[PDB]
C-alpha cells in the first residue's frame, strides 16, 4: 500500500513537465550542430528511413527567349536509403529522494537529467561532425570531396584571414556560393579571437562579416581543424525523427532509471559545400 | 492474468500479509543486536540523515534548598549528521507456486522469504557489530576509545570472570555504571560452559548475575573477541527509518523477485560504555 | 514498465501462434489430452501396468481375486517449454502509422521451435531430466523393422507388430508414425494389383499413418490410439506472454506445459 | 512504404524446457538492421488511338 | 531541513552509443552519495527600552 512495486510512471505531472523542460533547455544550450544546419521537420517516431539523394550536379540554369533548355538534373542509378539512429543516456534516480520530495524536503533534484542530456547532445554533435564506421555514416570532416585547403599560417598576428578567404575561393570555384557558415575547434577559435589584426579590429569581426552566417565554436571537433559550409538547403539537411525527450526505461533494484531519446541523421545532399583543413 | 506481465503487484492481500509476517518473525528470531539496544521510533521512508549527536559530556548535578547551583546542561559535543544506509536481500518465486497456492495449496510457500530474511538479519548484525570503512561508520569493536583490556588467560577456570570484573572496574573508573550486558564470541561462549574438575558452579551463571541484562552469543562477531556494554539510552541508540519490509522488483523472466529492506543506523551517543579485548 | 499492444495486434499474434502450432503438432493427432488443468497444477498421477490378474473367476457368487490398481503410486512434474523473441518499439510505431502489417515473423519462428521441441519431447524423453520416450520406453516390444527396400516390405513388419500387440492382449484401432524417409519411400505403389502400399497399411491401421520429421532415419512406431493407454496431460495450451519491457524493446515468450503419461506401455513397437 | 526491415541472420539457439523457466532463451540481433528498399518492375502497352475509336461506334 | 543531497561529477560515459535498438552504456548518477549540513549565519545586536519609549512619544 505504498511506493514499493514495479509500477508505471512514478513521477507526477509537474515533475514530468520539469524534466522535459530541463532536457529541452540544456539541449538548446549545448547544440551547435542544429544552428549551422537546418532540419527537415519532425517526421515522427515511426519513420525509420529517409531518402538520401545521390550527389552533386554541375548543371546550372539557363535563360532563352523560348524555354528549350530542358534543364535536366536527374538521379542516375539508385537512391541508397539510410536509417535514423538513436542516442541515449541514464537517469539513476533514488527512490528515497522521490519519497522525500512528497511529504518532506521537496526540491526534486534532476541534476542527473541535465548531465545526461548534455552528454547525449555532445554525442549527437560528435555524430554530425564525425560519422562512425560501425554504422557506415558520413561526417563533415570525413566525407568524400571535402575540397581540402592547407592552413599552415596561424600563430601569426594576422595569418588567419587568408585561410578562410582561400576556402571561400575554392568553394566558389565549384560554382557553389552563398551564405557561408564556419565552425572551429576551441583553441583555434580562441586564437582567432586574438588582438587587432594590425589593420583594424579583432579578426573575428571581419571573419563574421565575410561568412554572413556566424563563426561557431565546437569543443567536439579535433584539436586544430575547422570547416566552412553553405548554410542553405538543397545542399545539407538534418532529418529529425523525434526531438530530445525523457522516457522511463524500467525499475532498477529499487531505483528508477530513465533514458533521453533523439533520432537524428545528417543528409549531405551535395558534398560540394564542405571545406576543411 | 499472468501473461500480461509487469503488473503493479502480483500477490494479494493475504499473501503480502504472510510474507511480512514471515520476515518479521525470522528477524525477531535471529537478531541479537536489537535485544540490547533501545530503538528510535520509526522515522519514515523519506528520512536519510539522523543527528548523530554526542561524544562526551558530564554535569554531576547538585541540589540545594533554593534551587540555584548553575550546572551546565549536557547539550552536545558537536553535530555530525551521519547518513542512514540501507540493508537488503532478495529472493524469488516461480509464478506457479503463486498460482498453485490459490487452488491446491491454500497457504503460499514462502520459504525463500525466510531464507532471505535470515541473511538480511545476519548482515544487519554485522553492521552493528562492525563498521565497513566505505562509509566512515563506527562499530562496537572498531570505535575509537574502547577501553581495551588484556583478557587472554583462559583455559583455566581460575579466571575468565576476572576479565569481566576488570571490564566493570574500567567502566566504573570512567564514571559510567548501570545495567551491564555482555556479547561474546562463540569460541569463548562455549569455553565458558566448561565443566572442568572442581566444578562448583559454572562461570556462566555468575557472569549472568554480574551483568543483569543477559550474556548473549553472536556468530557475526570475530572468533576471539567479546564486549561489555551499558544497555541504557543516552549511551547507544538505533535509528530505524523503516523495519523489515518486503517489496517488489518487477517481473524478470516471468518469475517474481522480491527484496527485503530495512534502513538502520547505529549511533553510539557515549563511546565510553564500551569494553573489548 | 507498461503493456505494449492493444486488442487487435494481440489477437493477431495469438492467431499466428495457434496456426503454427496446429500445423506443426503431430502428437496431438495421435494422443488425446487430459483436459486443460490450468496453470496451477504442476504434478499429476501416473501409470498402472502389469496388472496380471485374470479376473476370469467366472463363479456363481464370487471369488476373491486381486483388484487392479497402480503398480507403484508416484508422481511426475509437468515441464514447461518456452521460446523467447523480441520486438522493437519503433517497429510497433511504424506498424501503427505508416504501414499496418505488424510483422510477426519472430513469433512464427518461436512457435515453430516450441512445437519442434515438444514433439521431440513426446517422441524422446529428456534423459538429463529423466522421462519416458516412445522409442526409449521400458517394455517396448521391439520388432525387427529390417529387410525393407523390398517388394513385400513394411507390410511384413506392420503385421508382425500388430500380432505382437494382439498377443499381449492389447488391440483396437491402431495408429502408425513413420520417419519421413520411409513414409515417402514406402510408396512402393505395386503391392500386387493397384493399391498404394501405404494405402493398404492405412487400411490395416484404420487411424492414419502419419510422419514426423523429428524421428531418426530408420525408425517408426505403432500404438493403440485410445485413452486409458496413453495420455497427454496439458497444463496450458501454447500461448504468448509478455516478459516486461527492457531498454524500450519489448520481449515475449511463447509457453506450453505438456507431459505424456504412458499408462499402459504395452502398445509399443519399434525397430 | 519504400523501406522494410531486413533481419540479421541465422540463430542456432533452440528452445528449452525446465521445471521453472530460467533458460532466458536469448535470440538478439547484434549490431544493426541494414534496412533495404523495394524496387519496381514495369512494361509497356502501346495501344493505338484508332483501335480505341473503333471500339466505340464500330467493331468493339 | 538541516541536510541536503550533494554533487554528481566526472560522469565519464559518452552515451553516444548511437545504435538502432540500444546498447547498455552506463547511467549517470552521483559519484558518491553523501550529505552536508546547512550552516547558520547570524549577527546579534541590542536595543534599549528607553529608546523605544522615546521613539514612541517624543520623536518617531
Amino acid at each position: 500500500p505504498d511506493f514499493l512495486g514495479h509500477a508505471e510512471n512514478p513521477l507526477r505531472e509537474e515533475e514530468w513537465a520539469r524534466l522535459n523542460e530541463t532536457v529541452i533547455q540544456v539541449a538548446r544550450r549545448s547544440l551547435v550542430g542544429r544552428r549551422i544546419l537546418d532540419i527537415y521537420g519532425p517526421l515522427g517516431a515511426g519513420v525509420q528511413t529517409v531518402p538520401y539523394d545521390e550527389f552533386q550536379g554541375v548543371s546550372p540554369g539557363a535563360v532563352d527567349i523560348v524555354g528549350e533548355q530542358e534543364t535536366a538534373m536527374v538521379f542516375t542509378d539508385a537512391r541508397k536509403f539510410k536509417t535514423i539512429p538513436i542516442i541515449y543516456k541514464d537517469f539513476l534516480l533514488h527512490w528515497r529522494d522521490i519519497e522525500a520530495a512528497r511529504t518532506h524536503n521537496m526540491p526534486l533534484d534532476v541534476s542527473a537529467a541535465a548531465g545526461a542530456a548534455a552528454l547525449c547532445a555532445q554525442q549527437e554533435d560528435e555524430l554530425i561532425f564525425y560519422g562512425d564506421a560501425r554504422l557506415g555514416y558520413e561526417g563533415l570532416m570525413t566525407a568524400n570531396g571535402r575540397l581540402t585547403v592547407p592552413l599552415g599560417d596561424w600563430t601569426s598576428p594576422g595569418g588567419g584571414f587568408q585561410a578562410i578567404v582561400e576556402a571561400t575561393r575554392k568553394l566558389n570555384e565549384q560554382g557553389h556560393f552563398g551564405p557561408y557558415a564556419v565552425v572551429l575547434s576551441p583553441r583555434l577559435y580562441s586564437q582567432l579571437h586574438r588582438i587587432y589584426e594590425k589593420t583594424g579590429v579583432l579578426e573575428i569581426e571581419t571573419i563574421r562579416q565575410l561568412a554572413s552566417d556566424g563563426v561557431y565554436q565546437s569543443n567536439r571537433l579535433r584539436g586544430e581543424s575547422g570547416v566552412v559550409v553553405s548554410t542553405g538547403r538543397e545542399n545539407m539537411d538534418l532529418a529529425v525523427s523525434m526531438d530530445m525527450v525523457a522516457a522511463y526505461l524500467g525499475a532498477s533494484r529499487m531505483n528508477h532509471p530513465f533514458r533521453v531519446l533523439e533520432a537524428l541523421l545528417l543528409r549531405i545532399k551535395h558534398p560540394d559545400a564542405i571545406c576543411t583543413l
